């Protein structure tokens, strides 16, 4: 009923690699919050962007008992190469083989260059306690996103 986005449920129990060369999985994080943030490339202008104003609120995402989790299709070491220069205090899963992108159907098309182009659309998704995909943002706009993301969570929480 409330969810917006069904999910396979291998989905919950593949293995995310992190930042800093731990996994995670989607039911590892059950009883609390997940905000899910997909962007395109490291160290790009949007990317980061994006990737410092959710920083800057991890107080706020904190004081709901929320984690933030932000995937590329980047390596591992492009991902600690990143939070490092930029002081990230959240973890950045290295999506290498886009299955998490897959689960959330962020791989979009466009008809470009004369070709069939596929990418990671910026995105950008809820996640409750019990494992429902309970909002999404797809095309997302930078400016004011992070804001957006913690107004609704705290409206949902
Ligand atoms: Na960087
Ligand atoms: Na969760
Ligand atoms: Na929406």
């Amino acid at each position: 009923t409330d969810a917006v986005l069904e999910l396979p449920a291998a989905t919950f129990d593949l293995p995310l690699s992190l930042s800093g060369g731990t996994q995670t999985t989607l039911r590892a994080h059950a009883g609390h919050w997940l905000v899910i943030y997909f962007y395109p490339k490291d160290s790009t202008p949007g990317c980061t962007t994006e990737g410092l104003d959710f920083n800057a609120l991890l107080p706020e995402f904190d004081k709901a008992g929320a984690k933030i989790l932000g995937v590329s299709r980047d390596s591992v070491k492009s991902h600690d190469n990143f939070c490092a220069k930029q002081g990230f205090a959240f973890p950045l899963v290295s999506d290498g083989d886009e299955a998490l992108c897959r689960a959330f159907d962020v791989i979009k098309e466009k008809n470009m260059y004369g070709k069939q182009v596929l990418g990671i659309e910026r995105s950008t998704f809820l996640l409750s306690p019990e494992g429902q995909v309970v909002q999404a943002w797809r095309k997302v706009k930078v400016a004011g996103h992070a804001d957006a993301v913690l107004a609704a969570l705290k409206a949902h929480a």
